[PDB]
């Protein structure tokens, strides 16, 4: 890994395509505040537009802790909307707790991979307050709506077994391999077609997000045909002061 | 558990925070009529207006039978809405027999916790009949379409382990211990803000109910800031003539 | 046992019915079931052909040879459309691959019949293409977001046993069993009422497809409708130029 750049609360590297982002907090067990949240956001900005990375790991430096969520600008809720809208697949490598706030990011993360030692569950009905956004809909949408209910009502604690069976996190290995196994499926990501893997990734969120979602699909959709030529017929007849002409192109039944 | 008013056809009862609606019709497998639905209307609307009351329990009498479903009028779609509708997590304790119209109704209860010696299933398709309400798309987002659109056109009957394994239930306990682990998990939810909880039942809702869900959602929101310092600023100037002053209170943003 | 009765004749598939069953096998073997457009085509034909014979009450869809379903490949995309409207139970028996547009293809089929050799998975991003529609988010609907979205960006395959665990097939059997299974539910389902099956599909579809489920939902209540006096009173009073009556009619709440 590479230190790319240099923040306060977090670390960012970068290795053959591959950006990790560390909460870096140990003390309070990876916690956010207001200032990680913001480092976050750039950091994984940064990502987006680094046209060499091509997925993005989220972790907490602990080794016991991924996040516990936070310590009064709900920023969150913005890094959660930016971790969505980056075409690029990101997976959560949890380690420890992945707690409250902290387990809603594992959530919007396009995949999980946790050690055998990770928790996971909510605290918000116990220290007064509540994600109803992602952190509810969203969670229903992975584990059902009897379980994402249980979940949030009670504010226990899930253990990787548990989570793994309820469909919450995509694998489970013993803390020593767990960065070994979560590069081995971002390099298996680093392989397909980036432009297949975005379309995907915005279908996915047109899912559940109406139009918020469908702006996201249908925006890549225009981002790839700006790249034909019918496309360029268009700006190329502007500039030309000149009707365009398309004739010159197919259609498709 | 203390008996308040007279039912017929079910029991009303409470506990330290609990109500407990009870269907009574054992010789027929708690099976409903109108009469019944209209009672347990009536029922989780007097469970809704006590403010002591904060989780709700249903279940059925006797040992094997949580409800088998309905003996024109289709008024158990009013108590389907009603038990979404209500700020309080509601909990179907289940023994026995959960088929037909009372499937659905463990379905629609937040969550589930059942006996060893439960049955679940649907038999609408076999005795004519059909909930392609919440008995289908509900259900489908808790077990997923594969399994949900299994339950319904084959109408099978389900252990409490399948049920489990499906993510059907919450959780299976021996007869014996039903009422004491159903207890333990309300008294977990007592124990959280109320307010928090109402907020996220708000937000599953409105997950699946379009409009009707962000009503919910919205209408919370809405007593929720009656609470506060700015609304009521709005109210008293509503009062005393006077245009008000909101310049007067915090943006967050 | 069973003796399919072949009643047409195409090229890349056979049609065959047995008693209340359609049976429409892909059989181009040699490219592991592997669909072009003319055997979409042909699907689309035998699937209307199945719609429309009144003796036919449930459809299974399956590969010709033990080894392959279907391996995948946009007319296809009519197809998905078609199994999906039709109001009739649909059963895909996998035996082998079931990969790309074919894993699609056995998605969206209301259930999912596996052999214990069957192997499942997307291969879009690997061959240059993808499924966003109901290939992401009805896949997402079955087995949760978490495991849909890896199923795509990981494009790995998927033992019958790791489909049955995560909710993705409804059942497995040994090989030499598939047909006398999936033939068994079929018959299971035949002896349910046609109309309450017709209703719960729509009504499933509906749960994700907006107005185009409702457009199917609404019509089969129209459909309905027509058989009942109510309605062909109305009818019967424009033929007989006078203006309805129906107030003899009951009315409900």
């Amino acid at each position: 890994w590479v230190k790319q750049y240099d923040y306060e609360d977090i670390i960012y590297e970068t290795y053959n395509g591959i950006a990790k982002i560390t909460i870096n907090r140990p003390e309070v067990h990876n916690a956010f505040r207001p200032k990680t949240v913001n480092e976050m956001i750039d950091a994984f900005t940064k990502a987006r537009d680094d046209s060499n990375i091509g997925v993005i790991i989220l972790t907490g430096a602990g080794g016991k802790a991924f996040c516990s969520g936070g310590d009064p600008r709900l920023n969150v809720l913005d890094l959660q909307r930016l971790i969505r809208v980056i075409p690029k697949p990101v997976i959560a490598m949890v380690a420890g707790y992945a707690i409250g706030g902290g387990h809603v990011l594992h959530v919007v993360c396009d995949l999980t991979i946790a050690a055998d030692n990770a928790i996971f569950g909510q605290t918000g009905p116990k220290v007064g307050s509540f994600d109803g956004g992602y952190g509810a809909g969203y969670l229903a949408r992975i584990v059902g709506h009897k379980k994402a209910r249980e979940i949030w009502y009670l504010c226990r604690q899930y253990t990787a077994q548990e989570a793994l069976e309820m469909g919450l996190v995509n694998k489970v290995v013993p803390l020593e391999q767990l960065e070994e196994e979560t590069v081995k499926w971002a390099q298996e990501i680093l392989e397909k077609s980036p432009t297949a893997i975005r379309f995907l990734k915005a279908a996915f969120n047109a899912d559940s997000d109406g139009l918020a979602g469908i702006q996201q699909l249908a925006g890549d959709a225009t981002l790839l045909f700006y790249t034909t030529e019918e496309a360029k017929e268009g700006m190329r007849a502007f500039k030309e002061k000149r009707k365009p002409d398309f004739s010159q192109f197919p259609r498709f039944p």
